């Protein structure tokens, strides 16, 4: 239908429908008098799947004969959306599978839709690990996915009455085809026992034993034939365990509970127990995989020649004390060989400087759970510390700043230092936030060891976030010039050429349009929700949290409402706004803005005066696959956290390349955003980080603003007053209390510059050919966020090992 969807040559939807066929008959044990769109899907599924497994096959192969560098990039979180797709896209399948489908009687967007997202992954860390992946194997490098297979990802968000309630993702109910569980590559891995100190060493003993099961996911390149893997370990508990006997068996949960769930923080550090075992689990099943395959190729002088271990956040960062357990304990290398080993192999990402996301693990916990790592720590800290007293005498101060054991009431483990430590490269994930580290933060390990400090920006998948889920984009743009952007994003520069062409802008604005109409409808069929789709699409869609400061729009919204119910028959840009995210759990105050959201909605949205105006919908459930429909849809996108607190983000360059243009702070990715693009062509405004910084050291004072806004009173008079919430008058008091006196990202202090901002956006509106005309500015500067971009970097300064876009051999 579409060229970028690649050829339905009459040989291949031939064979597909046989193969899909075959499927129904033989795999899911169906005819179709019986088969239901599911049985249907599952067909197309192994279909495409058994495309798949060829070049799966050879790559591995390949990579065993070659034996090139391998890349392990290690998380706790890989979220990745459907796959059926995507792998359609990589595989150029697209419109084959949909001229035998359609041959079929079926409509292939509707088994789409039956897919289950794959939720291992709470937002922007994990989105972005599965980012990686694809442009690692786009780029052709050796590189592996190591990490959990959680039965239950991150809940459902249902929406009751207002409020946030969880329901478990049993995303596996019906089964996974895309993974082949691996039984026969088991390992195990140790926990509590105790250490023994022979004249042989030590040695950990007594400890007990889960089993690490792995199940391998195939990771195809962008039309290069490489199929890489993702592995992912699920807890098993060994056979003698507890072995009156049936509790013994029914025992068995406690261990497989480690592989149980996602715990659903984004951004915050709860010190839980079975969190820390999920993170040793990970780890110490990942490094005996990568030792054996590193032996299968006493000389560990070649190791850093043949493994690089990206640390994704401090998540994995027992990797480093793990690595030197196995080199020192096992393989019985002297400490400083050991610990060079470690250094050239391991480099960390940082993803935030909030501080109550950094992970500091109580000793105590340490002591019980891992005995010989909190030693090897505490070993490593000391040595570590010598070589701080050394470089800067006397200064003791830096000694206990340093330290990888923060004292206090409970002693803890710093795992950030750890990391720092450990690593031969760190990294930021914008160039403000790597800066931010240099200067603040780790200001004291960037004197001491200033090489290890690097920025790798953040970027985003072109398959994922344009050809699939906004065909209609790409089409146009591959009209004007052609297909090769998809892996090399930088050309979307030549539209800039385009900027004056009227059939252009019209057909620019034409596939927004026809997205917006789609993700309208989209509305109505699953949600009874009725919207004005000619009115300007306002969407913040993101994890709820105070620093992202959802609370500052739902001010703008007020703003407007009240505007409207001032002046009801001046004319104003009509606006519908959409809000989406999940809340974590017990985080209060996080639930309370989720309600405040839905309370201003049933105000505004059945208010006959404001008519189809203005519109507050709170997008519920929001996952990769709501992202994929409601990003193309956009005109605008909320990018407005307190300057200094969003390391990246990378929903940002989600909306950019889709057609949205970006209202925020100079904060993150932001800023080289809009550097890209140019300043005129993005509504930047509020405080910059050194902005913030002078009203913190004069002292932020809430009252102030509330004194001499008088449009800011009569919404915190709005709120106080049970407005919008009449049966429960004091219901947002913990909201206003925050607001007035406890605000820790300044909201009142942006409001003004906001509002002013949001009414030159207004302005540009109501005149389409120049909207249009920024919208091209802003696509086609967009290159450098491509996440092939930020993998080539971390490739070449980082890993050690180029990149290639060579085809490997077909079929
Ligand atoms: C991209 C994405 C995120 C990250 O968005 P930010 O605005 O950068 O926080 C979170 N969740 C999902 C489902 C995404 O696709
Ligand atoms: O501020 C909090 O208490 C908080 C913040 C979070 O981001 C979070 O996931 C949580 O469970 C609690």
């Amino acid at each position: 239908q579409i060229s970028v969807r690649g050829l339905a040559g009459v040989e291949n939807v031939t064979e597909l429908k046989k193969n899909f066929n075959r499927h129904l008959h033989f795999t899911l044990v169906k005819d179709r008098n019986v088969a239901t769109p599911r049985d249907y899907y599952f067909a197309l599924a192994h279909t495409v799947r058994d495309h798949l497994v060829g070049r799966w096959i050879r790559t591995q192969q390949h990579y065993y004969e070659k034996d090139p560098k391998r890349i392990y990039y290690l998380s706790l979180e890989f979220y990745m959306g459907r796959t059926l797709q995507n792998t359609m896209v990589n595989l150029a399948l697209e419109n084959a599978c949909d001229e035998a489908t359609y041959q079929l009687g079926l409509d292939m967007e509707e088994l789409e839709e039956i897919e289950e997202d794959a939720g291992l992954g709470n937002g922007g860390l994990g989105r972005l690990a599965a980012c990686f992946l694809d442009s690692m194997a786009t780029l052709g490098l050796a590189a592996y996915g190591y990490g959990i297979r959680y039965e239950f990802g991150i809940f459902n968000q249902k929406i009751c009455g207002g409020w946030q309630m969880e329901e478990a993702d049993d995303w596996l109910r019906y089964g996974n085809p895309w993974e082949k569980a691996r039984p026969e590559f088991t390992l195990p891995v140790h926990f509590y026992g105790r250490v023994e100190h022979t004249s042989q060493g030590a040695k950990w003993v007594d400890t007990q034993v889960v089993l690490a099961m792995p199940y391998d996911t195939p990771v195809p390149g962008y039309r290069n034939n490489v199929v890489n893997t993702m592995r992912l370990w699920s807890a098993k508990a060994p056979n003698d365990f507890n072995l009156g006997y049936i509790q013994a068996v029914l025992d068995r949960n406690l261990a497989e509970n480690i592989s149980r769930v996602l715990y659903p923080n984004d951004n915050f550090f709860e010190g839980k127990e079975l969190r820390l075992k999920q993170e040793y689990f990970v780890v110490a099943a990942t490094l005996q995989d990568i030792i054996r395959r590193f032996k299968s190729s006493t000389n560990f002088d070649a190791f850093p020649d043949k493994v690089a271990i990206q640390l994704n956040d401090t998540h994995p960062s027992l990797a480093i004390p793990e690595l030197m357990r196995v080199l020192v304990d096992l393989e019985r290398l002297d400490w400083d060989k050991a610990w060079e080993v470690t250094v050239k192999t391991c480099a960390y990402t940082n993803h935030t400087v909030l501080p109550e996301a950094l992970e500091r693990w109580p000793v105590h916990l340490l002591e019980t759970l891992l005995p010989r790592h909190l030693q090897i720590i505490y070993e490593i800290n000391q040595r570590f510390l010598n070589r701080v007293a050394a470089a800067f005498p006397g200064d003791v101060d830096r000694l206990r700043r340093m330290s990888l054991v923060e004292e206090g009431a409970v002693k803890r483990i710093n795992m950030a230092h750890l990391c720092i430590a450990g690593s031969h490269a760190v990294n930021g994930v914008a160039r403000i936030h790597s800066e931010i580290l240099k200067k603040t933060i780790f200001k004291d390990f960037y004197e001491l060891e200033p090489h290890k400090f690097q920025n790798k920006t953040n970027g985003i998948t072109p398959r994922r976030w344009l050809v699939l889920c906004n065909p209609g984009l790409a089409e146009i743009i591959a009209e004007r010039i052609g297909e090769e952007y998809i892996s090399d994003l930088d050309q979307l520069r030549k539209l800039l050429s385009y900027v004056d062409d009227e059939a252009f802008i019209r057909d620019v604005a034409k596939v927004k349009q026809e997205n917006k109409l789609k993700f309208a409808a989209y509305l109505e069929r699953e949600y009874k929700v009725h919207i004005n789709p000619n009115s300007l699409f306002d969407v913040q869609v993101k994890r709820i949290h105070e620093y992202k400061r959802q609370l500052l729009n739902c001010l703008h919204v007020i703003t407007l409402y009240n505007r409207i119910k001032k002046e009801p028959n001046k004319f104003v840009v009509p606006r519908t706004v959409m809000i989406g995210g999940k809340a974590a759990p017990g985080y209060h105050m996080a639930k309370m803005i989720i309600k405040l959201i839905t309370a201003i909605g049933d105000v505004v949205n059945h208010d006959p005066v404001v008519g189809d105006r203005l519109r507050v919908i709170f997008l519920e459930n929001y996952r990769v696959s709501l992202a994929e429909k409601v990003i193309p849809a956009a005109d605008l996108s909320e990018q407005i956290s307190t300057a200094g607190t969003e390391a990246s983000g990378t929903g940002n360059m989600k909306f950019m390349l889709n057609g949205a243009l970006t209202i925020g702070t100079m904060d993150g990715a932001n800023v080289e955003m809009a550097e890209e693009a140019g300043e005129e062509n993005f509504f930047i405004f509020g405080m910059r980080v050194e902005d913030v910084d002078r009203l913190d050291q004069r002292g932020y004072n809430a009252q102030e603003y509330y004194d001499r806004i008088p449009e800011l009173r009569q919404i915190i008079e709005q709120l106080s007053s049970g407005f919008f919430s009449p049966k429960q008058p004091d219901l947002f008091k913990d909201i206003v209390n925050m607001l007035m006196h406890h605000d820790r990202f300044k909201v009142f202090a942006d409001y003004e510059e906001y509002v002013k901002c949001q009414e030159r956006v207004s302005a540009l509106y109501k005149n389409p050919r120049e909207w249009t005309r920024m919208v091209i500015r802003n696509i086609a500067t967009s290159g450098k966020f491509s996440s092939d971009r930020t993998i080539a970097q971390y490739a070449r300064e980082i890993w050690g090992v180029e990149p290639s876009r060579q085809r490997l051999p077909a079929p």
